[PDB]
């Protein structure tokens, strides 16, 4: 189609793989944080020793901050690799004198920076809920009066939803700013005639399709975070309604099972179909099977996934 068009698509798919991997890591870290919160609730049912509870609270705090600091590292690692991928792309584009190649690439760079800022916004909401969830346990173990216990639970409920609501604002801002980047670039292209302008419009539509999956990554993470935090508040509500702790321990067991089902619901999406979607995009640009398999391999698809994606195109004639 053009060596510069192939380079742009190669940047976009590689950037999508990066985002998939980052979303998997953020999901993992959220699974670890949840695993700690459930464990902390379970021990707060048992322990009454004042010296001991302060030690275990401190240790889950330090353990949480390590999880969060290492997830911040994956984001920053993804930023550096994003800048390398865009640099190999720019090395071919910047020196070619193609106004359309440079325009598309600026649209890819701006869009990828949005995705990273949105990933940071999500992680910050996960850290805030964790700190909230630790403080909630810490205050619940010292209180006995059911009114002050409930005041603390109602406060955790309110702050949780404020925290999650601002995370859902940031993703909605990432969405609206992604479309504005596209619509600006589209309007600039549509003034053109000629095969290079129509190719650029085509690449813009392929970009929009890939950005749709990048944004759904973040939505899937946020939905799992919200569902996990509803379990957490519901469990804190119940774990202060304990006479019988043997029943409190099994409400935790039930909460561990559903937490795993929620995390599982997110694992099953999260880029499962990216290798086929890219395969479809490349076929519409007229790639040969060898060219599609090279594109998927360089976009971090396994050999299982790439072979499956090309076999998938041929299994449905008319794609």
């Amino acid at each position: 189609m053009s060596e510069l068009a192939r380079k742009l698509l190669e940047a976009s798919t590689k950037l999508q793989r990066l985002n998939i991997r980052l979303a998997e890591a953020l999901l993992e870290a959220m699974a670890r944080l949840q695993e700690l919160n459930l464990e902390l609730v379970y021990l707060a049912v048992e322990l009454t020793d004042p010296k001991r509870i302060r030690d275990e609270i401190k240790e889950v705090k330090d353990k949480s901050k390590e999880i969060i600091r290492r997830a911040e590292k994956e984001i920053d690692d993804a930023a550096k690799e994003s800048e390398k991928i865009l640099e190999e792309a720019r090395e071919a584009i910047s020196g070619s004198g193609s106004y359309l190649a440079k325009l598309l690439l600026k649209a890819i760079a701006e869009t990828q920076d949005l995705n990273l800022r949105a990933a940071k916004a999500f992680l910050e909401a996960a850290a805030k809920l964790q700190e909230l969830n630790i403080r909630a346990v810490e205050l619940l173990v010292k209180l006995y009066d059911p009114a002050t216990i409930r005041e603390a639970l109602e406060h955790a409920k309110r702050r949780s939803k404020e925290i999650i609501d601002e995370a859902e604002r940031a993703i909605r801002a990432a969405k609206r700013e992604s479309e504005r980047i596209i619509e600006e670039a589209r309007r600039l292209i549509e003034k053109g005639s000629g095969s290079g302008s129509e190719l650029a419009r085509e690449l813009l539509r392929a970009h929009a399709q890939l950005q749709r999956l990048n944004l759904e990554l973040l939505r899937e993470l946020l939905r799992a975070l919200a569902q996990l935090q509803e379990l957490n508040l519901d469990l804190l509500r119940l774990a202060s309604e304990l006479t019988d702790p043997d029943e409190a321990r099994k409400a935790i067991a039930r909460s561990k099972r559903e937490s795993k089902r929620i995390v599982e619901d997110a694992e099953r999406g999260g880029g499962t179909f990216a290798c086929r979607i890219a395969a479809k995009i490349a076929a519409e640009f007229g790639y040969s099977e060898e060219q599609i398999k090279e594109l998927l391999k360089n976009a971090g698809c396994s050999e299982d996934e790439a072979r499956d994606a090309v076999e998938y195109l041929r299994s449905r004639p008319g794609l």
